[PDB]
Order: structure tokens, then sequence, then C-alpha cells
């Protein structure tokens, strides 16, 4: 039965038990994971507003120092481009990067999207025709099978992890492994399938629209934002356009049980619908940089078109 | 059928015979890079562009007995893995070559039948890319999908010009986007015969899914055999681009005022739903690297067309 969303925990939100999955609000955690760092502001002034408790050690700065400058002065050279390229009124889905060189940290990463008012800033630190190969090898790639089977094998060789699989959706939303390149010695998952409810209903709706999610420790805790509710509204900050926003604890236990460290997976959207996913795991944690991630965002929009092609050779 | 390429006594291509000029068997590449052809299995040079020495640094008959295995060590067996007997033309394997006489080479190689063709042109070696493909997404319609599309890539490429040029169902061309540099004509909103295109052009666009011309004005470099020592039969070249353009069309582009031309097709549906069209006033080498961001914009629009005409429909 589908129900509304519970408060999350730091309102007064019940605990998420086996009873209650497709309830957890998994958009609004209120904290992040703790391999990068995430700013808010406010999408017309630039004030700081929130940032995470870690973001001093990333940013080099105290956060009274951070939270008492506008962005203009944090990024004077950015600050134009972001305000051009992410208008008032645009989708949540819309995002600009940037490579920065900050003092303190090296070359970050920086990945804005907007939420209303607010400007989302996600900071990480960031590190040869390998795609234009796989891209013309999927497209020749004879049937669905063999697609799925490439697909599996370049992501492999592009990440290094231990496990890559193509999940696929039944229209009852239950799943099935349908090709996974695995390392040496790991039993199989092909063929298996998963019950509906491994994959909630309000997690498949965000899977539809912020397309790549991860999680880098299955162990790492979270760390909080700062403060934890958006100052403009006293509500929750959405964080479901954020790669950086914290896993949910359900799933966190479902995976170290598995003895995953590491996991990645990339939506593969046809005709509006989440058709499958390109799920990887590691067994140790692993933190694929900003620049790789982007090849594996490229090839869930290649693998979206080509299977669409090669389901319509199939009636 | 085909008329018989020139230079096998074929008759000269008018606008009566349009349709039946080979543009696939030209026997002949643009200059701005070299050609050899090889044989599958042995690695055995058996054409090549008379400009090889050129790029290559190689006295004239060094090459075209030698070995790609010879010629090319490290690379001959990954070629032999990415493309094997039987693929699709279509099917291409890139790589960079720190090539002693010429600082960096790309090869783009692909197979037809039993020959393997190799191309190799100067080359090099940030975010604009994963930006475009968001900005694209969120195009709240057709139309504006097509503006941005012309503007992202007029802006990855300092082209002069970019047009979505959409075909009707009768082949009728129709500008319906267009980003240009000030104090050009605008072809915004003009419709063009289906024969400025011709039927014999389209099907190979289909397949095969970037051309251009880099110089409008250059002489064709031919291939030496002009025919293939294995068939005695003409070299196919439709797989790649440093095919020499049709001299009909780039006799259409100098009468246009264009001094440089590069498309990429967009196709739905198996079928050819229209091109992104580029035209810069003066000769223009566009680097293989900046073609490879097109060849991706390329795939990603012709997913967002599917998706935004889904929403009208
Ligand atoms: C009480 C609720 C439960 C629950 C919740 C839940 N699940 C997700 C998302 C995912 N679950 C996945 C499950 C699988 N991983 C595999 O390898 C296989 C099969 C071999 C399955 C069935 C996967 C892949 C995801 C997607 C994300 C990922 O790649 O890790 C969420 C949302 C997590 C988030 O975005 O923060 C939630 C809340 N899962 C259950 O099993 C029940 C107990
Ligand atoms: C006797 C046949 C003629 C003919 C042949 C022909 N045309 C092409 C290919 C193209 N024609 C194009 C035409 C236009 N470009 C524009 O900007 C506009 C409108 C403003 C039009 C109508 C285009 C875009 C192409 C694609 C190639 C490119 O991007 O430049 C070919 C094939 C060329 C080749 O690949 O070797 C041929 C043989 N064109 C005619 O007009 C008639 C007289």
């Amino acid at each position: 039965d589908p129900l509304p969303f519970f408060p999350p925990l730091y309102l007064g939100g019940p605990e998420i038990t086996t009873e209650n999955c497709e309830r957890e609000p998994i958009h609004i955690p209120g904290s992040i994971q703790p391999h990068g760092a995430l700013l808010t502001a406010d999408g017309h002034s630039g004030e700081v507003l929130q940032m995470s408790l870690n973001a001093a050690t990333f940013l080099g700065q105290e956060p009274t120092v951070l939270r008492g400058q506008t962005l203009a002065a944090l990024l004077p050279e950015q600050w134009p481009a972001l305000q051009a390229a992410l208008p008032p009124g645009c989708p949540d889905a819309l995002q600009y990067r940037a490579t920065l060189d900050w003092p303190a940290a090296g070359h970050l990463s920086l990945t804005v999207h907007r939420v209303g008012e607010l400007l989302i800033l996600e900071f990480e630190p960031t590190e040869p025709h390998a795609l234009r190969n796989a891209m013309f090898a999927l497209e020749s790639a004879p049937n669905l099978r063999a697609l799925a089977e490439v697909a599996t094998q370049t992501v492999r060789e592009l990440t290094g992890f231990d496990r890559v699989m193509l999940y696929k959706f039944a229209p009852d939303a239950t799943g099935e492994v349908i090709a996974e390149a695995r390392r040496e010695g790991l039993h199989a998952f092909l063929g298996h399938r998963f019950p509906a409810s491994d994959i909630p209903a309000q997690a498949r709706a965000l899977y539809t629209r912020h397309l790549l999610r991860l999680t880098a420790d299955t162990r790492a805790a979270a760390v909080p934002l700062d403060p934890v509710l958006n100052p403009q509204t006293n509500a929750p900050t959405p964080l479901g356009g954020a790669v950086l926003r914290a896993t949910s604890p359900m799933h966190m236990q479902y995976l170290r049980n598995m003895g995953v460290g590491s996991s990645l997976s990339v939506s593969v959207v046809v005709g509006g619908q989440l058709w499958g996913l390109i799920a990887c795991h590691h067994q140790t944690p692993y933190v694929l940089p900003p620049d790789l991630r982007t090849t594996l965002e490229y090839l869930g929009r290649l693998l979206s078109l080509q299977v669409q092609v090669k389901e319509a050779l199939e009636h």
C-alpha cells in the first residue's frame, strides 16, 4: 500500500522497520557522506546558509568565516557562470559542474544545482578513447543480451568494481540480474530475482529523475548539515539531487550484510520509466572520482537509447 | 543503381543525375589527413594516399610493402580484437599514437569485409559536455531543445553557423533552429528540396553519422592504387571521415560562401530525423577529440528528440 512520507528522524519521525519501508523520506536525511562537503546558498543574494560539519576541512576555512561571506566573494569566477547556467525556476535535475583550484585542498570538483530559491554546492576532490570505443561497440551489439554483456564488461573495465550488474525491472517492480561481470571467486547473481520491496517505490521514483547515486563506504557515519533545517523555510533541505546525500540506514545495513563496502548504480530510463539499473559493488570502500563518474553517466544515456533500439528489434 | 565512378570512365554528374553519384567510392581523401588500407589477416598495406609520406614521415615504397605488425606493434593486436572478421563497417576503433615524425596522431580504423581502413590525423594532449548534456535534458520542449543544441555546438566549436535541419516526410528539409555569428544571412525558417541531400547520401548518413568538408577549395588526394588489389574494385570509403566530398556538394558550399562544413546525423526509430549542420566561412579542421564530443551529442540529441516528441504526441 502506498502511503505518504514520515517526517525525518530529526523532526521526531519514527525509526524505520521492514514494516514501513516505503515511507522513509530518503530525500531529506539532513546529512551527507564524508568524502565531500556541501554548502547551501540563497539563490539571489548568494548568502551561505547551511554547510556540512566537515566543510572547514575541505575548504580550509572556519565556519563563521564561510557563513559570513556571499558566493560572489567566495567564488568570484564561478558565481556569474552559476547564475547564467541555473536560472530561477529551472528544474532541480539540471546540474552545472566546474573544476576549482583551491589553495588548501588541491583540485576540487564543484557540482551545483538549484532547488527553488536554494543553490546546493557539492565539493569533492578530483584527479583515453575508451568511451568512444565503447560507444561504437554498444551500438554494434547484435541483440539485447550481447548489449547487456558488453555494457557490464565495459563498466567493470573502466571502474575496477568487483561486481557490475544489469538489473532489470519487471512490470511488478521485481527485478532480475540479466547480465553481470564479476571478479574471480565471487558467486554469480545472474538469473536471480528479487522482491519489489528490495527497492521501494519512493526510491524508484527518485531514481527516474536523478540518475546516479552511490554509497562510497557502507560503514561511514553521515555528516550533518549545520544548521539541519534550511533557515529560509525552517524546513528540511531537499537533497534528492545531491550525490553526496546520505544513504538510507536500511539500505546500508542491507549492503553490509551482503559484504559490500561500496555501491553505485546508474538509472536506465526508457519511455519515461525506470527500465533497469547498472548496479556496481566493491568489497572494500571505494571512491570513484567525479570525472570517471561522468563517463558512467554518459553510458547510462547511451544504454537507454540502445535498449530502446534493441527492444524495437523484437516484437 | 549507381553510375561507375569517374576514374572507371563513368558519366560526370549533373543535376540530371544527382541520385546516381557514387559518393562512397571516390578513390580519394581530403588532404588534412592520410589513409592506408590493409589486409585483415596479414596486416599488409595494400593502398595508401599519395600524401602518406608527409604525415607518416616514411619513404614512399617502405609503406606499401610493410605490415601493420611491423608498422604499429602495440596497436596491431588491439585492432585484431576490436574489429573481428564479420563485424559491421560502422564499428570503429580509435587510438592516439606518439609517432616520431608527428608529435601525436589520431588513428581511426574500421573494417569492410577483408580490408582494414586506417585514418591518420594530427591530434593533441572539460565539463562543457556534461553541462550540455544536463541542459539538453532540462529543455522543456522540442523548440527549446533545438535552440540549446545549436547554441551548445556553436560554443564548443566556434563554427560560424550551426543549424538543426529537420527532414519532412518527403525529405524536404527545414532549418528549425540556428546559432550564428553576427553578420551572416539567417537560414532560420527556410525549407529546401529533398534533392539537395540526395537519396543515396541520406541512406549513407543513416549508418555513418558524421561527415565533413574541411576546406571547400582543397583538391582531393588519390589512393594508390585506386582499386583494391584484393578485389580489383573500388575501396568503400563511406565509413571514412577523410573521404573526398562530392564535387557537386563542394560546388554547392562554395556558391554559398562556405569554406568549411560539418554535420551530425540525428537518427530516431532507425530513420534519419535531421542533421546538426555547421558552416564556417573559412577552412577549418576540427580536431578528432572535439569531433568525438559532437558524436556524443548526436546520440544524446537522438534520445532527447524522441523523449520530447513523445510529450507532444
Ligand atoms: C525496509 C526497506 C528495505 C530496503 C530499502 C531501500 N532500498 C534502496 C535502494 C536499493 N536497493 C537495492 C537492492 C539490491 N542490491 C543488489 O545488489 C540486489 C540484487 C543482487 C538488490 C535487490 C539497490 C541496488 C538499490 C539502489 C541503490 C544502490 O545501488 O545501492 C533504498 C534507497 C537508498 C538511497 O538512495 O539512499 C532503500 C531505502 N531494501 C530492502 O531490502 C528492505 C529491507
Ligand atoms: C546533383 C545533386 C546535388 C547535390 C548533391 C549532394 N548533396 C550532399 C550533401 C549535403 N547537402 C546539404 C545541403 C544543404 N546545406 C545547407 O546548409 C542547406 C540549407 C541552408 C542545404 C540545403 C548538406 C547539409 C549536406 C550534408 C553534408 C554537409 O554537412 O556538408 C551530397 C553528399 C556530399 C558528400 O558527403 O560527399 C551530395 C552529393 N546537392 C545539390 O544541391 C544538388 C545540385
